């Protein structure tokens, strides 16, 4: 039993809701919140900008030190950093950004990072300004993630479209 509330069950291990991931994290304080990161951990907009702004820029400060030490992530890769006031940990995961010309095939690799954590509050990878088909991303999520994932989808029309089209 966990404290997530109001989620629609899609499969044994994937759940979904129309909500801001920042608000879900503020309420649940999950062990892991997933950030929709880029390779430079520059948290400029979307989920990343929202998470970072909710940390009063502490996420960005920590991320800049990470990059200075380790260099950029790989597309499809991840790193574990602090969750600051929102969660115990933040798993920064890089889905491909089609508006940058990044390879959409890497979306499965990106979701594989979720399997290293038993429970996660996560966004839909490569959605929004990353430019991928959200129906496909939800499909890849369900067909790749085996651990328990709670997907918070901010955009109401997107949530409704995803539910009505899910197979
Ligand atoms: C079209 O919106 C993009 C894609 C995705 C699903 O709507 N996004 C979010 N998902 C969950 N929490 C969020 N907080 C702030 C943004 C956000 C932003």
């Amino acid at each position: 039993v966990n404290s997530f509330s109001g989620y629609l069950k899609l499969t044994d291990n994937v759940y979904i809701k129309n909500a801001d991931i920042v608000e879900e994290a503020k309420k649940v304080k999950p062990t892991v919140v997933v950030n929709a990161a880029n390779v430079y951990l520059k948290h400029g907009g979307g989920v990343a900008g929202a998470l970072n702004k909710a940390t009063n820029n502490a996420m960005q400060v920590e991320s800049d030190d990470y990059i200075a030490t380790n260099g950029p992530l790989k597309v499809g890769g991840s790193c574990v950093l602090s969750g600051h006031n929102l969660a115990k940990h933040c798993l920064h995961v890089v889905g491909p950004n089609v508006n940058k010309g990044e390879d959409i095939q890497l979306l499965k690799s990106a979701y594989e990072n979720f399997n290293q954590h038993e429970v996660l509050l996560a966004p839909l990878l490569s959605a929004g300004i990353f430019g991928a088909d959200p129906i496909h991303s939800l499909r890849v999520c369900v067909d790749t993630v085996r651990t328990n994932v709670y997907l918070a989808v901010f955009d109401k029309n997107l949530y409704d479209k995803l539910v009505s089209s899910f197979l």
